[PDB]
C-alpha cells in the first residue's frame, strides 16, 4: 500500500522539516521524482501503528533507540549501504542503528551533553571533576554556585557515575545483553560516592532540577552547567558571554553521556528501497543536504565526516562530537524502560540519603 515512484516522509516539527522540503526539491529538479514531507504531532505514536498495516511514510527521522525495537517489529527496512559510504560517515554513528547484526537506518544527527560555562565567571575551565568541589569554595565567596543541573534524571547523572566502570547494558557486535545490566560495578560506586560528596558538603542541592538550573545560569548565578543542544538558543537569550566545552574527566576515565542519534529509518513494508537509499546517500548525507536542513534548524553534531569538518568551526559542535564519541550509545531495547524506573530511584535513595551508595545501586540492580 506504500506507493511507488513517489516518496513521502514524516519528520517531527522541531527540526528543519522545511530543509527536508528543500532537499526534496533539489531531488525534484535533478531527477524529476516528487518528494513530499509532512510534520504532524505524535509521529512516534503514528509510525508503528500504520507500519504494522503496511502503510504510512517511507522515511522517518527519529531517535535510534525506538528504531532497534522497530527493527524487531518488522517496521524498519534493512538498509544496504556501501563501504565507501560507511567510510563517508562516522562508524560510532552506525553503532546506533544496529539490531541483530542487521543495519536498519542511516544516521544523520548525533546528540550529546556538553559543559556550558560563563567565560566571565571562569576564564579557564577545569578538566577534572575532582577540581569542582575546591573551586566551589571560591564561588560561595562571590555569592555564586559552581554547578547546578537536573538531578531528577539519570540522563544527566550517567556521564559521571558510569565514567569509570558503569555501563547500562553490555553492548557488543550490535547486540545488547539483557543479563548484563551493569550497575554493581566499582566505577558506579565511585561515581555515586562522588555525587554524595558533592551533595553532603552542600556544593549543590538535591531538590534542584532543570528549570532552576537553566534559569539561574541565564541570570549568570551558577557558572557551570551540563546540557545538550536544545537549550543553546535559550542561553543566547541571556547574552552572557559563554562557551561550550567537553565535560571534565574523572579519575582519568572521561565522562560518558548518552549519545542520541537522529537517524532516518526506511519502512520495512516499502517497495521503494533504492529511491530512498539514493535520496539518503547522494542528497541527504552530503554537504549540501545537511547544509540545506541546517539553514532552518541545525543538527549539532552530524554523522557525515566532511560536514562535521564544516561544522567543527563552531566550538559547541566540537564539544558535542567529542562527548558523543566518548559517550555511551543509547540502548535500543525495552528493558531500558525499567532502567529509567530502577536507577532513578537509586539517586532518590542517594541524594536524599534514605539508603547508602551500595544499597541504592544494588536495589537498582535487580
Amino acid at each position: 500500500k506504500i506507493e511507488e515512484g513517489k516518496l513521502v516522509i514524516w519528520i517531527n516539527g522541531d527540526k528543519g522539516y522545511n530543509g527536508l522540503a528543500e532537499v526534496g526539491k533539489k531531488f525534484e529538479k535533478d531527477t524529476g521524482i516528487k518528494v513530499t514531507v509532512e510534520h504532524p504531532d505524535k509521529l512516534e505514536e503514528k509510525f508503528p501503528q500504520v507500519a504494522a498495516t503496511g502503510d504510512g511514510p517511507d522515511i522517518i527521522f527519529w531517535a535510534h533507540d525506538r528504531f532497534g525495537g522497530y527493527a524487531q517489529s518488522g517496521l524498519l527496512a534493512e538498509i544496504t549501504p556501501d563501504k565507501a559510504f560507511q567510510d563517508k560517515l562516522y562508524p560510532f554513528t552506525w553503532d546506533a542503528v544496529r539490531y541483530n547484526g542487521k543495519l536498519i537506518a542511516y544516521p544523520i544527527a548525533v546528540e550529546a551533553l556538553s559543559l556550558i560555562y560563563n567565560k566571565d565567571l571562569l576564564p579557564n575551565p577545569p578538566k577534572t571533576w575532582e577540581e569542582i568541589p575546591a573551586l566551589d569554595k571560591e564561588l560561595k565567596a562571590k555569592g555564586k554556585s559552581a554547578l547546578m543541573f537536573n538531578l531528577q534524571e539519570p540522563y544527566f547523572t550517567w556521564p559521571l557515575i558510569a565514567a569509570d566502570g558503569g555501563y547500562a547494558f553490555k553492548y557488543e557486535n550490535g547486540k545488547y545483553d539483557i543479563k548484563d545490566v551493569g550497575v554493581d560495578n566499582a566505577g558506579a560506586k565511585a561515581g555515586l560516592t562522588f555525587l554524595v560528596d558533592l551533595i553532603k558538603n552542600k556544593h549543590m542541592n538535591a531538590d534542584t532540577d532543570y528549570s532552576i538550573a537553566e534559569a539561574a545560569f541565564n541570570k549568570g548565578e551558577t557558572a557551570m552547567t551540563i546540557n545538550g543542544p536544545w537549550a543553546w538558543s535559550n542561553i543566547d537569550t541571556s547574552k552572557v558571554n559563554y562557551g561550550v566545552t567537553v565535560l571534565p574527566t574523572f579519575k582519568g576515565q572521561p565522562s560518558k553521556p548518552f549519545v542520541g542519534v537522529l537517524s532516518a529509518g526506511i519502512n520495512a513494508a516499502s517497495p521503494n528501497k533504492e529511491l530512498a537509499k539514493e535520496f539518503l546517500e547522494n542528497y541527504l548525507l552530503t554537504d549540501e543536504g545537511l547544509e540545506a536542513v541546517n539553514k532552518d534548524k541545525p543538527l549539532g553534531a552530524v554523522a557525515l565526516k566532511s560536514y562535521e569538518e564544516e561544522l567543527a568551526k563552531d566550538p559547541r559542535i566540537a564539544a558535542t562530537m567529542e562527548n558523543a564519541q566518548k559517550g555511551e550509545i543509547m540502548p535500543n531495547i525495552p528493558q531500558m524502560s525499567a532502567f529509567w524506573y530502577a536507577v532513578r530511584t537509586a539517586v532518590i535513595n542517594a541524594a536524599s540519603g534514605r539508603q547508602t551508595v551500595d544499597e541504592a545501586l544494588k536495589d537498582a540492580q535487580t
